[PDB]
């Protein structure tokens, strides 16, 4: 499924994203922006063979099992197939275990790159939520 900005972080809201850890809702909406495109299908190989599956580009070598990634730790112990779902409770779920990771948001290039140190408030702006 690809979600509408405003429908993306009123479930991001529901799902108790909004300032975890200290990151308001608008960051996370910034990072889906940029990561997959508020599509919650996208998939993208890395050079190193691993995987980033989902809205939030979870990759295969630490956090979830996609029987292909040779030394996956599966940390959130899930298969990568699972973070494809129109519903986002698991990708939230596991990214809530990589955003408590001891660097933060940082863990997303695309956060870092561009969504740290902006006006990340006008991602939610004019939403119902």
């Amino acid at each position: 499924k690809v979600f509408g900005r405003c429908e993306l972080a009123a479930a991001m809201k529901r799902h108790g994203l909004d300032n975890y850890r200290g990151y308001s809702l608008g960051n996370w909406v910034c990072a889906a922006k940029f990561e997959s495109n508020f599509n919650t299908q996208a998939t993208n190989r890395n050079t190193d063979g691993s995987t980033d599956y989902g809205i939030l580009q979870i990759n295969s070598r630490w956090w979830c099992n996609d029987g292909r990634t040779p030394g996956s730790r599966n940390l959130c112990n899930i298969p990568c197939s699972a973070l494809l779902s129109s519903d986002i409770t698991a990708s939230v779920n596991c990214a809530k275990k990589i955003v408590s990771d001891g660097n933060g948001m940082n863990a997303w290039v695309a956060w870092r790159n561009r969504c740290k140190g902006t006006d990340v408030q006008a991602w939610i702006r004019g939403c119902r939520l």
